[PDB]
């Protein structure tokens, strides 16, 4: 069965991330041991201790971090914990024999890296953990902020379904309000086709935004169509973060393996800033070039046929690192990825039978998104079963009787 | 009278009464999971996982949009082998019993005894009465100004108080079930 593996993003962490998985399998225990040994040797903390317990504060090699509700909620540590848990779950699935081999890899804004490390193996988990921790540490200080720690950017989720607004004109409406207020407003996450979007921007702009949304809401009907995302105060996937892209590209070039097999991802990886299936086609490169600037990619466009003939691996690596670097600056396009995954083969789209995500039982966000998209009236005959790697372990591993 | 079988419908009722700090009597049939949460997705995930754990079942299609009648029907159809007190409900009821009977020191069995000997009823009525005592003896305020706790105010501290609360719970349970 042609399947898809979706790895969730932020907002999924919670104390004791699937320790039951660590206790159940023997491969999950091994990968947990390797990960925590490496992270305590190199980074300076015990990811196992950060996950099993939720310490209020920890001391890394040189510096120390704290958080009123556990260090697990900081970007770096939540990132490493998520990556480790996803790797453990995938290893457990694979050792039990219930893990299809040629599955296509996709993920949410940050799960993409874990998905690549897990279901494709293009790079090992160690480099993933190291680069993720370093980048997460660098991210928190990429935006000027008050000495009190407050920043000048927030993001909130809107539900334009009950405003009567349609999908087509949502970006137009956001741009109109931005022009009216003369502030910085930008779509970031296109999660659900009709009734979910994420908008990040300045403060006053956000205030104008939910004021207008509430006025329209009271005009039409009560839905509570605006939720201010808490804690996070950095405009991820926005244009403003396009200054740190160069350093991230340099780091990826430094760490990414030199000799890699493009066949390991071609037709097997759904990037985010460009939803189309990863492919070695001039049109795909042109699209990734004109969507966002990419100087190292320009030399690809000038000469393509000969370069493809002579340096397939090198050009594939260049496009891969360019995509991976630019991903964290451009909005995610989950709507396009979902539609490409669920549309049947006849209508120019991948026909996926099962859509299983490597998540957690507590907060299955991506599974909720998939189910919500499927229950839309656009397609009601789609036989695309949606699974969660923890809620439906019984049916995923095929150990369910009646 | 005939004992009342506490089925998956009653367990779901207890669960969405506890999650929203609501009362079984104050919730109406047309109430849906969406209506009580007022669109709060944060509570939606927790409530859905709690219902799944109580029913030992996975995804419940349409649970968010299905009304209380449809929710009860589907949980009864699916959770045919429901166990009297699942994890979520077990911890909720027992913790509330501790926090309301600390000074009194009475145990859940005593409550059931009043439904067996004092009231001459079966075990299902005892479980329903314990659930009602746990729900109505909590502290706080309702979402829309209703009385958060109807049976008692504060933690019980004497045998008479707990006995009268149990009697009121039996009376209310009979009234809602027409007994």
């Amino acid at each position: 069965p042609k399947t898809v593996y979706a790895f969730p993003g932020q907002g999924i962490q919670h104390k004791g991330m699937g320790m039951e998985v660590r206790a159940r399998s023997k491969a999950a225990r091994k990968v947990w041991d390797t990960a925590d040994k490496f992270t305590r040797d190199t980074l300076g903390f015990s990811v196992l201790h950060v996950v099993r317990d939720n310490p209020t504060s920890i001391i890394a090699s040189g510096v120390h971090y704290h958080h009123p509700d556990g260090v697990l909620y900081l970007t770096q540590f939540t990132q490493v914990a998520m990556a480790t848990v996803a790797a453990a779950q995938v290893a457990e699935m694979r050792e039990q024999g219930a893990f299809v081999e040629g599955a296509i890899a996709c993920g949410h804004s940050v799960g993409e890296y874990t998905a690549l490390a897990c279901v494709t193996g293009i790079y090992q988990l160690e480099a993933l953990l190291e680069m993720v921790f370093h980048r997460g540490s660098k991210m928190h200080d990429i935006v000027p902020r008050d000495e009190l720690g407050r920043s000048n950017y927030r993001l909130a989720a809107i539900r334009p379904s009950q405003i009567d607004l349609d999908d087509a004109d949502v970006p137009a409406f956001v741009a109109g309000i931005a022009e009216s207020t003369g502030e910085f407003l930008e779509i970031v996450n296109f999660n659900l086709r009709g009734s979910q979007y994420a908008i990040a921007g300045t403060v006053r702009g956000l205030e104008a935004l939910e004021a207008e949304v509430e006025r329209r809401r009271e005009l039409t009907g009560g839905r509570r169509s605006f939720i201010l995302v808490p804690g996070i105060d950095v405009p991820f996937h926005s244009r403003v973060l396009r200054v740190g892209v160069a350093e991230f590209r340099r780091s990826l070039d430094r760490v990414m393996p030199r000799d890699a097999d493009p066949d390991l991802i071609i037709g097997r990886y759904i990037p985010n800033l460009v939803p189309r299936l990863f492919t070695l086609d001039r049109d795909f490169i042109q699209e990734i070039r004109d969507l966002v600037p990419a100087e190292p990619l320009d030399e690809i466009l000038a000469d393509y046929d000969t370069w493809l003939r002579e340096r397939p691996r090198e050009m594939a690596r260049t496009v891969f690192i360019e995509l991976l670097a630019w991903q964290f600056a451009s909005p995610v396009r989950w709507i396009e990825t979902q539609d490409l995954l669920f549309i049947e083969e006849a209508a120019g789209g991948l026909g996926v039978e099962r859509f299983v995500e490597i998540g957690v039982k507590s907060s299955p966000t991506v599974a909720g998104l998939a189910t919500n998209t499927l229950k839309l009236p656009e397609y009601a005959h789609s036989t695309v079963e949606v699974l969660n790697a923890e809620r439906d372990a019984a049916v995923l591993f095929a150990t369910d009787t009646d």
